[PDB]
């Protein structure tokens, strides 16, 4: 575990992370995809061997010795708000299990279902609160990666609020 487990946020490409493992915002079919998923495919293509897994689950594949945790959030274009919320919570619980199993002291994580799976809605708060519910009982240093300058401020504020 980390000596004083923390949450941090960085605005940069998760493919350049400084953590002991990475969470991919995966599709269920283990396809290269776009956004976070395509950057992850370009950096760790070996991790996409038999990475396909259902919605609400996480599947780890090693790229050398570096773990890639493929976490499949719901596409809110297809799910109801209620069912989507349940699957988004579940995907993060499966990430917490994998992070624990791997024995890593740090993890880079994107906000699941906030991009092309968002169904055109702002899900920063919904996705971040499910991230916290899952990861609060783990002792890994968590570093959340985002792209948008206003999202960085709001994630930083949410972390600071609970400290
Ligand atoms: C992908 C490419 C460039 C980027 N700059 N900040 C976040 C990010 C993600
Ligand atoms: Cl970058
Ligand atoms: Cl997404
Ligand atoms: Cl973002």
């Amino acid at each position: 575990g980390a000596m004083a487990p923390s949450y941090r946020v960085k605005r940069m490409d998760i493919a350049k992370n400084d953590e002991e493992c990475v969470v991919n915002a995966a599709n269920p079919r283990g396809l290269p995809g776009d956004g976070v998923c395509k950057a992850v495919y370009k950096k760790w293509p070996e991790s996409f061997k038999n990475s396909a897994t259902p919605v609400g689950t996480a599947k780890t594949v090693m790229c050398g010795t570096y773990p890639v945790i493929h976490a499949v959030g719901p596409n809110f274009s297809n799910y109801t708000e209620s069912e989507g919320d349940r699957e988004l919570a579940a995907a993060y619980r499966e990430v917490a299990k994998e992070v624990t199993r791997l024995g890593v002291n740090s993890v880079a994580i994107p906000l699941l279902s906030t991009g092309v799976y968002s169904g055109g809605k702002d899900r920063l708060t919904q996705s971040l609160n499910h991230l916290f519910t899952a990861m609060d009982s783990t002792d890994a240093d968590v570093v959340i990666y985002c792209r948008d300058k206003e999202w960085e401020k709001k994630i930083s504020e949410a972390i600071q609020m609970r400290t």
